[PDB]
């Protein structure tokens, strides 16, 4: 996250990160035995790491929870990012409690304008590289789907949407793929993709979670 603040401990808790020794991807958690993150993200190996804030330090509200199956969506493309999200069970059921929790899935999709907050461990320069130990965050509108056509053209597709500034200085990156983009108590969108970080004319592009949720709903009562 460029330009955002430091959320404080366990304020975004369904918040995860994907670890395969070190932290690669976020999540959300979307029940106690699921979570979404991005198709992007996919590897073996996952670890779901619940409760984080310094990911390099046990702070004693830590769960850490093996994946048992993960589920890319059946159209994702990887040459695109078109449908870039990816469905992780865990092993064994999360304990939910107040720092580990679930975030609801859309009833129906979010309008240009609509203030999200976007989290995660990712770089945090705009050009150059540091990487921050505690959650980050940021607050950022969705834009509207004719101005991210016209930032991305060629790219956009109608699985995806814009949030962000484009003046710059303001956007999520690297390392922050796979987590949540959260309007008004919705998992909307997932950290997908973009041109840099928090390039001017260059805004965040997020999977859109509202054309999904059928798909998610079905697959987690049949898995
Ligand atoms: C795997 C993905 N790749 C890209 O983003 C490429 N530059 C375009 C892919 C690509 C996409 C569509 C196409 O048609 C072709 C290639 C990535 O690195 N995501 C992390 C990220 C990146 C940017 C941001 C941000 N600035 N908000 C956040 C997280
Ligand atoms: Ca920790």
């Amino acid at each position: 996250i460029v330009g955002g603040y430091t959320c404080g401990a366990n304020t975004v808790p369904y918040q995860v990160s994907l670890n395969s020794g070190y932290h690669f991807c976020g999540g959300s958690l979307i029940n106690s035995q699921w979570v979404v993150s991005a198709a992007h993200c996919y590897k073996s190996g996952i670890q779901v790491r619940l409760g984080e804030d310094n990911i390099n330090v046990v702070e004693g509200n830590e769960q850490f929870i093996s994946a048992s199956k993960s589920i890319v969506h059946p159209s994702y493309n990887s040459n695109t990012l078109n449908n870039d999200i990816m469905l992780i069970k865990l092993k064994s059921a999360a304990s939910l409690n107040s720092r580990v929790a679930s975030i609801s899935l859309p009833t129906s999709c979010a309008s240009a304008g609509t203030q999200c907050l976007i989290s995660g461990w990712g770089n945090t320069k705009s050009s150059g590289t540091s990487y921050p130990d505690v959650l980050k965050c940021l607050k950022a509108p969705i834009l509207s789907d004719s101005s991210c056509k016209s930032a991305y053209p060629g790219q956009i597709t109608s699985n995806m949407f814009c949030a962000g500034y484009l003046e710059g200085g303001k956007d999520s990156c690297q390392g922050d793929s796979g987590g949540p983009v959260v309007c008004s108590g919705k998992l909307q969108g997932i950290v997908s993709w973009g041109s840099g970080c928090a390039q001017k004319n260059k805004p965040g592009v997020y999977t859109k979670v509202c054309n999904y949720v059928s798909w998610i709903k079905q697959t987690i009562a049949s898995n």
